[PDB]
């Protein structure tokens, strides 16, 4: 019941910009790991290089982490291999916070509004 984990700006397809991404109603108290995920490659699910942030939302479900886009770097398949793109340009990519149970439900596709 919230937009969860969203990056204040939206154009996101900015060099490596910079920003807060607030969590409403995201881990109520719980915590993940902060990134932005997406398909890299052909429809592959690549996570980026600097996905990789821990996180934690207060119990009031308020994740407000900070963190910086880099839409380009490596990124990794989720199946075990690895992409590259160096430029998540094409594909959009959604900055959010992954599930220790296996599933992507956040995830703001980040980069021009
Ligand atoms: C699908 O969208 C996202 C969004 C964010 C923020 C993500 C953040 C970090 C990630 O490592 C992924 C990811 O690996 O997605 C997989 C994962 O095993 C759970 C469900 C998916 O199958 C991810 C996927």
């Amino acid at each position: 019941a919230a937009p969860t984990a969203t990056v204040t700006p939206s154009s996101g397809l900015s060099d490596g910009t910079v920003v807060k991404v607030a969590g409403a109603g995201l881990q109520a108290g719980t915590a993940y790991d902060v990134g932005q995920c997406a398909w890299v490659d052909t429809g592959v699910l690549a996570c980026n290089p600097a996905d990789f942030s821990s996180v934690t939302a207060d119990a009031n479900g308020s994740a407000s982490t900070s963190l910086t886009v880099r839409r380009s770097f490596e990124g990794f398949l989720f199946d075990g291999t690895r992409w590259g793109t160096v430029d998540c340009t094409t594909a959009a990519c959604q900055v959010g916070l992954s599930d220790a149970a296996g599933n992507g439900p956040e995830g703001v596709a980040i980069s021009f509004n």
